[PDB]
């Protein structure tokens, strides 16, 4: 092992708490506060201290899908949408610090807040879950200051991690980014989905990566089928865990 | 930073955690619970959580004669003597893992009981003293098995670690290594400071540095003081916070 691989081996195991190893929320499926490493290596549980829920499998993607990008020349910035405490962004932008990347930026888009309270205006499938019933229950709501004290713990909290801060329907159509080279999508809903592939998927460069972290819930994967059968979009949809998927932009 | 740095910087910030910044016991002269950096950053407090209690400054001074053997080509290995939850050692095998030294080995030498039972052979400091009073109020007995837990989940279990369990009057005299670059002694009283000088310093080699976490106690401080005084060495002491001290033998 090098020292970048040593590096982001380590960033992994910490934002994802490998390290100390948190209880999780009891919530969901989630019935004991134990940690459960197979939970923790798949994003399965709600960790009451570490800064990402993803799992280290999801990691491992976001670190494929940003050194492929680095090593093919896919030009771009990377933006994730829902980051919570702020450990999948911290991870990113730790990737580019390792190879001394001082071209691109890490964009983290939330809305600081939690889910949004449903109204009339939600898709029927998001209205049902109403996801906001569950922002104290995981901690889910996480404010700005939080993050950026989070991405200082790591030395990481620089000119090159830029912040989106509100709903992603407001945030996204004017965002001051040219092109992206990967695109996390994480904000499980139908109209989360739908507020991103709509407004920032168009400047998501050829070469570059979708990943969509909420696969496995019906909402957002409607929203997926829904914007890739309106553009014509038939790039293989692959597997990371029992959760995650992704695309490579053709 | 090269990936080197950045991997070492990121692995003290891990070891001292403060990343997650967890709770003080409370003990000593330490009459809250909550994270205070400052006591993190000079190792003054008693980390609920946290792998090391040395904390930031010593956890410098040990990157520091960790280097400066590798980089002056110090022959020896690294031992440790008082481990607690093994994050200095833990630290040590990462230093060595990063310049990718495969000749050297980390010697983990503890009770894995925490200090012991005061007798009637003790040293009269030490019987006034009695730490064992304070084991289970700052969580010091730490078993083998948990040790080996925690390297583990860093990536650093392999067979570059090595341990010694048991009491230093009984594990040192017949310790199978060689010869050592950096021998870090912390273990609090006289006694276990005068075990290790009298059966491990002679194997330290020259170039090689003596740490002693403990000097601001009057029983280690004795010890360091007849152990020099009986062998003639006047090696500069360097002091490196308000606890720690160590010399570079001759
Ligand atoms: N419509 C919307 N606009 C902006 N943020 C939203 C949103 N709907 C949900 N969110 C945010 O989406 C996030 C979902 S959880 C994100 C997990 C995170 N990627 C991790 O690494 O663990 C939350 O932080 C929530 O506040
Ligand atoms: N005589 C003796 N023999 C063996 N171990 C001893 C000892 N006296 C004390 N110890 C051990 O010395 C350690 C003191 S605390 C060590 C702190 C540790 N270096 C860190 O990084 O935080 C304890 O783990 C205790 O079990
Ligand atoms: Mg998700
Ligand atoms: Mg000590």
């Amino acid at each position: 092992s090098t020292g970048v691989e040593l590096y982001l081996d380590l960033l992994k195991r910490t934002v994802s708490n490998f390290i100390y190893q948190d209880a999780t929320h009891v919530a969901g499926l989630i019935t004991q506060a134990a940690f459960v490493e197979e939970a923790r290596e798949s994003g399965e549980d709600y960790p009451t201290v570490a800064h990402t829920a993803i799992g280290m499998k999801r990691l491992n993607n976001l670190q494929h899908c940003v050194e492929s990008a680095l090593r093919d020349g896919v030009p771009g910035d990377v933006l994730e949408t829902g980051v919570w405490r702020g450990g999948a962004c911290i991870f990113a932008r730790g990737i580019l610090k390792a190879y001394d990347v001082r071209d691109r930026t890490v964009w983290v888009a939330d809305s600081f807040q939690g889910f949004p309270k449903i109204t009339d205006d939600d898709h029927p499938m998001d209205a049902e879950m109403n996801l906001h019933q569950y922002n104290a229950a995981v901690d889910l709501p996480t404010s700005l200051a939080t993050v950026q004290r989070n991405f200082s713990r790591y030395g990481l909290l620089d000119d090159q991690v830029r912040f989106l801060p509100g709903w992603f329907k407001d945030t996204m159509p004017t965002a001051p980014f040219e092109r992206l080279a990967v695109l996390r999508m994480d904000g499980d809903s139908y109209g989360a989905t739908m507020d991103v592939l709509t407004h920032a998927y168009p400047r998501l460069s050829p070469g570059g990566f979708a990943i969509i972290d909420d696969y496995c819930i019906p909402a957002c994967r409607e929203a997926v089928h829904e914007y890739r059968d309106r553009h014509g979009i038939s790039d293989e949809i692959v597997e990371i865990d029992r959760q995650g998927v992704y695309w490579r932009r053709s």
